[PDB]
């Protein structure tokens, strides 16, 4: 870096040299008229050049050596250590004419030189680096560099409401752990020359997207004052002499979203004081960027931590199941006393080098049905994020059993090592429902799992995961996607009645459908119920090929799960028995609904077969009566399930996400 | 692309079949309850293969060949030629129970195969080729692809005073020509079969980036039919048999600006009627990608085409010298009869592989100078475009003297073969001025000049042409920076004063200033001028450094001018005689504003060291003078030149901007 300063006529210029940039020195100006030759001294720790039409020639400390004076021989000054007190850096010149050997005048450059560098650790590595020449860019992928921010959305301390990042504020040094640290390392003599000083800011627009701490030890303890953030563009900073490292604290307020990428910047330069009512020149600047850490989601393959539940405190029989289930498993089960856990959550996670965390999404509300959002699983370490429409009205696709993520996979050669998130709509001509664009924007903007959009608006409720699941392969790499069929059901049937099992009833046990004595027969014997569900079997398949096509799937990937709909007044579909492809995954152990099927020989045919098309693979399955405490089945399930998992081993900045 | 298709229990399925894909086909769920095995039979230009798990066989049209029913025994049926009126294209299925070889029941497949494609000139070479595989995507660089769309914003015929753009109809054929041809080919029979439509669209907020139009010979003319675009998101298409095209033609509307990345995608579907109150089904969908082609500003070592220049009628030396100047060059001079030619538009162009044109962006007006838009040089392959700040209060930054461009560079290895984009400004921190948001986001969304902001806000205007400019170097494909510079200006009145010329008189022969009687004395001994002029040589230093930097200059490309400045009350700079860096170049011909400095034997002793400066390297020099007419100079230009300049030759798709 080449930086001009000018000898002035007939005066000396003070000035301070840092490190890292080299000057460019016009002697020619400041000589006199009708001067001839000059000549030069110069300090041990100045390096100079005599650079003559682009020819630079290195000049000894003090040599006689004269030059012509021209406006194309000019110097070039270095040096390579900063000022200390000891220091007297200077470059003299001496200017001569036509006659005579003595200087007719001098001019010169008297030099204060200091190091300055933000330094962040762009290298990923959780340790703050030395001026990491690729500091000042974000590169994506194994080999690409920059530093990481986390937005700093979880909770230290239960006394207040809000999440850490709301405010200007910081309180317990717990806290500190989940930003991004900053170093300013300056080197130099005991005072910067009369007239600069020291300065880091941020644009008003990324004001809003970080906050940046300075920790201070006084008499009466630890403090944290907020340099930089909401409504503080920059901060004078107090310069100390000696070889010296000021220690800062970044944390990101806001994720990537619609309009705002997720890069941010933070400065330091050193200004100058020009005079009153002028603005100071920025001498020197030195620039970081941070790329805020996305929301990444988990897909059913990877490892189970905690189960949360939500039911009525009476619902025995699930409570009882899902306990067993969940003691097969490492997994804490957590319970509170009914689908709001499902629909109104997803759970997610945000990494940086440094540190990590999970992180809710809240679903947005209505006003209707959620007027109120569920903060309560603010904690430490455990985040917060929602959207919420402005304008556009909530409807049930932008509850969260519509929002899945598919495990990894490579198509067309095209890798998504943290799979792809998966979300429910309508066809583009329809005029049907579609979950809210600040969500799908929201997502979207995420960009390392490049959300699909599936067709869910076939079914009442419209949510892609009363369709379709994912399960691992045990011992193996691989998965399955499991498919809702109302194909496998009807063959299923027509086989069991075909073998004299036609009057065997469905829902027994259940008080409330008794009189309806539902049995095979009956079902088959429906021909507007058959015709409703090979029109809903075509909504499936049409899904199937979505999925096959932007997952990279066969037909060897898929498992076909028996399922039955009825129609409901908008043509749309709602469970006739509970949909077992909504099930629990924890690795090998399934929880699936109990559907409640036809008994043949005194064991659910529904049961039987799925476990004939599973058990064989490896996975236990274990089903989950949900509905004996309500004595019915109309089409909803009154429990719901979420599993909060371990976040993906391989670390999200080492993805290359299409431009 | 693999597509799911399930034969029907007992009954027969109709499907068509597009070219590019296959079918899966369950034959498991149709077959009877009980059923043991199936055979199949297919006609000629079907084939059909058995895939037992993964495992392919072939199969003949006729055959005997049974195998087992399984749910993981299908079919995959595949066509490699559209249907026509004598094709009988079928799949037929037997099942046949455990004894006996009689079918007891049989299932089939009747199809009709057509080709659909949309197909745009994605290779970039001017013609559309036939399903180009890379069409549904856009890639920047030599070896890129995908189609390019201009936005058609000159004005065909003058009858309407708005560009072709603003509406939905199109009048002449002659705008077609500016227009990318979209062609959706098709092969099959006489007709589509009962319950299928064909039908373009696009989405919501693409609707207002584009427009597409259908050419017609209906009896009593040509007419051009207007099927998506503003309020028209789809079109039915009308389908004829055999092998047929449609040609469609479309517009860009709009350039990419904050928010509009400037790619669009047109889609084609065939679409499925299911019944009445039900949305129709996609069946194939095929998918187009258009990015629209950015703005992209002239240097001035781009070939010369016509001069645009603005002065009173009567300043008759201005119009003589500049008509002499232009008479050495084969360019057009064009006069209008006073800054707003430079200071209020800016010559840029767009260009598509098929064609392209000049387009001026008119700067935002104030509502105090300029109430109204420049639009009377709207015109056939002439365009316009233009921003208007919403909010944010226009400053005289905001006018095009401060809008300049680079010739190309390369900058630490990184190529900008189109130049880039520089635009004058204030320091960070100093509450100074700067071009309108508005402004800066549109030509930062070019993207292709990657533009690099100076300092201008110490100049009373406020404008980068003030201090610099760039001229080519004669017989060479190499490139000068020119800066105005205080310093050259002292230096060289302190000799002639040494020489004995201080009483040498500056504006001579303009009457308005003869009684000040300047001298080169008066100059010199002003202490307060010196002063200043120190102060605005840092500033002018300050942008050579960043020159320097963001063009990857070095000292060899620079040549320095004499300039002075006096300060204003703001302590910013206005000239104290006319700037010589703002000057027209037309290739090794430039025209100099007159400075009228001090005379020495009889010449300006500034024109002659300006001609030893330039005359050397073949640059021929003609001062032009514009202040005599007004017989003194206050600081102030009264004429303005602008030159409309041949587009790079490197095509901008050719580049790969940073992401
Ligand atoms: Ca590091
Ligand atoms: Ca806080
Ligand atoms: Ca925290
Ligand atoms: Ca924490
Ligand atoms: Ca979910
Ligand atoms: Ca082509
Ligand atoms: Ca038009
Ligand atoms: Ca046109
Ligand atoms: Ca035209
Ligand atoms: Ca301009």
């Amino acid at each position: 870096r080449e930086r001009t300063v000018r000898l002035q006529y007939g005066s000396r210029v003070e000035a301070v040299y840092v490190l890292g940039t080299y000057l460019w020195t016009d002697v020619y100006s400041a000589a006199p008229a009708g001067a001839q030759t000059f000549s030069l001294k110069h300090s041990e720790h100045v390096w100079v050049e005599v650079v003559r039409d682009g020819e630079a020639e290195e000049v000894a400390t003090n040599g006689k050596q004269r030059w012509l004076l021209s406006p194309s021989t000019t110097l070039r000054v270095t040096m390579s250590q900063a000022s200390t007190e000891a220091s007297s850096d200077k470059v003299t010149v001496n200017y001569y004419d036509e006659e005579g050997s003595i200087p007719i005048d001098q001019a010169g450059l008297f030099l204060t030189a200091i190091e300055i560098s933000l330094d962040v650790d762009a290298d990923r590595d959780g340790v703050v680096e030395k001026n990491n020449p690729k500091k000042a860019s974000w590169t994506w992928g194994p080999e690409g560099q920059g530093a990481i921010l986390l937005v700093n959305c979880d909770r230290e301390t239960p006394w207040l409401p809000k999440e850490d990042c709301r405010d200007e504020k910081v309180y317990s040094k717990e806290d500190l752990k989940d930003m991004s640290q900053m170093i300013l390392r300056t080197k130099g003599p005991d005072r910067l020359p009369a007239g600069y000083e020291i300065v880091l800011y941020i644009s008003m627009s990324d004001s809003d997207k970080v906050g940046v701490f300075y920790v201070e030890n006084p008499f009466f303890g630890q403090r944290y004052i907020h340099i930089l953030g909401r409504r503080k563009l920059y901060h004078v900073v107090k310069y100390t002499g000696g070889s010296a490292e000021l220690l800062f604290f970044v944390e990101g307020l806001c994720f990537p979203d619609e309009g705002f990428s997720g890069l941010v910047s933070i400065h330091v330069s050193l200004l100058e004081y020009m005079a009153q009512d002028i603005p100071l020149t920025p001498i020197f600047t030195d620039t970081v960027i941070f790329r805020i850490a996305p929301w990444i989601m988990t897909p059913n393959i990877l490892p189970p931590v905690s189960v949360f539940v939500c039911c009525m405190k009476d619902n025995y029989l699930f409570l009882k199941e899902v306990k067993n289930l969940v003691e097969k498993t490492n997994c804490e089960l957590k319970v509170c006393f009914d689908r709001w856990i499902q629909d109104e959550i997803e759970f997610g996670y945000i990494e940086a080098p440094h540190k990590g965390f999970p992180v809710v999404l809240d679903s947005p509300r209505d006003g209707n049905l959620k007027d109120f959002p569920v903060k309560e699983l603010l904690g430490p370490d455990f985040g917060y994020v929602t959207r919420e429409p402005l304008f556009e009205s909530v409807t049930s696709l932008d509850s969260f059993g519509n929002l899945e993520v598919s495990p990894p996979v490579t198509v067309n050669g095209k890798t998504y090592p943290l799979g792809r998130i998966l979300i429910g709509s309508s066809f583009p001509l329809s005029g049907g429902r579609r979950m809210t664009k600040v969500v799908r924007d929201f997502l979207k903007a995420q960009q390392v799992q490049a959300p699909v959009e599936l067709y869910s608006d076939w079914l009442t409720v419209g949510h892609v995961d009363e369709f379709m699941s994912f399960v691992p392969i045990p011992g193996t790499k691989k998965f399955l996607l499991l498919m809702a069929s109302t194909s496998a059901c009807y063959k299923l049937f027509r086989e069991k009645q075909k073998d004299g099992h036609g009057e065997a009833i469905m829902f027994k046990g259940l008080g409330g459908m008794s009189s309806k004595r539902i049995t095979i027969n009956k079902i088959l014997s429906n021909e507007s119920l058959v015709q409703e569900n090979l029109y809903f079997q075509r909504c499936l398949d049409w899904n199937r090929d979505i999925l096959k096509k932007e997952l990279g799937l066969t037909e060897q990937d898929i498992i076909d799960l028996p399922a039955l709909f009825k129609m409901d007044e908008d043509h749309r579909a709602r469970a006739f028995f509970p949909n077992m492809v909504n099930m629990i995954v924890l690795d090998k152990d399934l929880g699936i609904p109990k559907p409640f099927g036809p008994q043949v020989e005194e064991e659910c045919c529904l049961e039987m077969h799925v476990r004939g098309l599973l058990e064989p693979l490896g996975l236990e399955c274990t089903f989950i009566d949900d509905i004996s405490a309500y004595h019915k089945f109309l089409g909803e399930v009154h429990c719901g399930t979420n599993v909060r998992r371990k976040p993906f081993t391989f670390k999200w900045w080492h993805m290359v996400p299409s431009r």
